[PDB]
């Protein structure tokens, strides 16, 4: 498929793989410049990034689920907190404005990843 | 698909867009907060950032190609400039550390988009 991936930034490439392969998160490519953690397509290709702030953080990329739930089901059952202020934590599967639903992944490296269901009465349908 | 795509910082929603469109990117959503630019699934998800600076640009994606010469090709004919220094340009598809071979966009807002050619005798063959 002709498929844009995020490419985002990582201090140590054993703590943020320990962070995302409980989710399903299949280790496909390590050096130490680049590394791809793999759900099907949820491809995160991350970049070695030593000096990053958490706080500071516009860094983001849309994992489009095809269910949006049992991704909410793998995060409370392996250990991802569900909180206001803090990271690691998870924000709820949420009514928006653009069309569904969207939930919110924030990483040990600040990052927004914002968790959107696929329309599947469009799409499908 | 399960299937991760890059959430990226633009200034402007015109001139971002007239950018990527020559290349073959089609504008499916823009309000004033969210832009998605296509190229079959080439998906940049632009958010509204004005205060972003062009040489400080930590940001990034890889645009993974079924021809890598193709998006060189369409480049080159509809205007993006083969340059050392400046933006926006155009670097050419080199030899690299991982497998094959790698050319590099650099946007309007300094943003190091990673031409990939996709690996054919392993993912056909």
């Amino acid at each position: 498929t002709d498929q844009a991936t995020p490419n985002l930034p990582s201090r140590d490439f054993d703590s943020t793989a320990a962070f995302y392969e409980r989710l399903g998160f299949g280790i496909v490519f390590r050096d130490a410049g680049w590394m791809i953690l793999q759900r099907g397509d949820l491809m995160l290709e991350f970049f070695a990034h030593p000096g990053l702030d958490p706080l500071a953080s516009w860094f983001s990329c849309c994992l489009r689920l095809d269910d949006l739930a049992e991704f909410y089901r793998q995060c409370k059952s392996v250990g991802i907190q569900e909180t206001s202020s803090g990271y690691p934590r998870i924000h709820a599967p949420e009514l928006q404005e653009w069309g569904g639903t969207m939930a919110a992944l924030v990483d040990p490296d600040g990052t927004l990843l914002r968790l959107i269901q696929n329309e599947l009465l469009a799409g499908i349908s």
